[PDB]
C-alpha cells in the first residue's frame, strides 16, 4: 500500500498518513547561506568502539543493517541531543543514476545517495515507544558521493547478493559503522520527521556537511536489490528516496561558521 512507484509514491502517502502534510515532514533542502551557525550546540560525540552488529535485512524499501540496541553499545550525544540516543540500524537511500538519491539536498542538490545512522532516546526504553515522541530518535545523515571506493563499504556491499529480494535477512556480525564516517563531524540540525510512512514526527535530524565517497561498483550494487519477494515481479531497488518537503516553521542550525 506503499512504496516509491507511481502508483504508490510520495505523492500517495497522504491518503493513508496525513501527517506527511505536516508541521515538520522530512527530508528539506539545506539552504547553506540562511543556515545559521548556533553557539548553544556541545559537542557531536559519536560513541562506536563497543557496537554490536548483528544482522542485515532487505524489508522491501531499503535493507537495515541491524544492531545489538539492548545496551549502550553505540551511541549519539552532544551536537543539539540532550540524553543519548543507542544505533539501532542504518540503511541507505539511492538512485537508479548518480545525479539522484539523496533524500536531503544542499542548495539544491542531489548526492547519489544518503546514509541514515538510526538512533533511538534510551530515556523511552524502546524504539516502538520513541517514535510516539518529538525528541524520540535522532538520526545522522552522510550524503554519499561517486568517486573512490570507501573501504569500510565493502563488506556490506558483498553480502548484498545473499539478500537481493524483500524478506532476506543474513548474519552480519562485527561490522564496525566507524568506517562508515568521513573525517569531520560538521553538522547541520534541524527537527523533522521519518521519512517513509508512518511520517512520525519524531526525528532530531543531524546532516553532515562532509559527505564521503563510493566508487561506482559499489552502487551499482546497491542497485541490483529488488523491491520485490522472490517469485514475484523483479523491480530494481532504486529511487528509494522521499523528495525535499516544506521548511515551514524551521530553521536549519550549523555547528560550524
Ligand atoms: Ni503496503
Ligand atoms: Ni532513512
Amino acid at each position: 500500500h506503499w512504496g516509491y512507484g507511481k502508483h504508490n509514491g510520495p505523492e500517495h502517502w497522504h491518503k493513508d498518513f496525513p501527517i506527511a502534510k505536516g508541521e515538520r515532514q522530512s527530508p528539506v533542502d539545506i539552504d547553506t547561506h540562511t543556515a545559521k551557525y548556533d553557539p548553544s550546540l556541545k559537542p557531536l560525540s559519536v560513541s562506536y568502539d563497543q557496537a554490536t552488529s548483528l544482522r542485515i535485512l532487505n524489508n522491501g524499501h531499503a535493507f537495515n543493517v541491524e544492531f545489538d540496541d539492548s545496551q549502550d553499545k553505540a551511541v549519539l550525544k552532544g551536537g543539539p541531543l540532550d540524553g543519548t540516543y543507542r544505533l539501532i540500524q542504518f540503511h541507505f537511500h539511492w538512485g537508479s543514476l548518480d545525479g539522484q538519491g539523496s533524500e536531503h539536498t544542499v542548495d539544491k542538490k542531489k548526492y547519489a545517495a544518503e546514509l541514515h545512522l538510526v538512533h533511538w532516546n534510551t530515556k523511552y526504553g524502546d524504539f516502538g515507544k520513541a517514535v510516539q515522541q518529538p525528541d524520540g530518535l535522532a538520526v545522522l545523515g552522510i550524503f554519499l558521493k561517486v568517486g573512490s571506493a570507501k573501504p569500510g563499504l565493502q563488506k556490506v556491499v558483498d553480502v548484498l547478493d545473499s539478500i537481493k529480494t524483500k524478506g532476506k535477512s543474513a548474519d552480519f556480525t562485527n561490522f564496525d559503522p566507524r568506517g562508515l564516517l568521513p573525517e569531520s563531524l560538521d553538522y547541520w540540525t534541524y527537527p523533522g520527521s521519518l521519512t517513509t510512512p508512518p511520517l512520525l514526527e519524531c526525528v532530531t535530524w543531524i546532516v553532515l556537511k562532509e559527505p564521503i565517497s563510493v566508487s561506482s561498483e559499489q552502487v551499482l550494487k546497491f542497485r541490483k536489490l529488488n523491491f520485490n519477494g522472490e517469485g514475484e515481479p523483479e523491480e530494481l531497488m532504486v529511487d528509494n528516496w522521499r523528495p525535499a518537503q516544506p521548511l515551514k516553521n524551521r530553521q536549519i542550525k550549523a555547528s560550524f561558521k
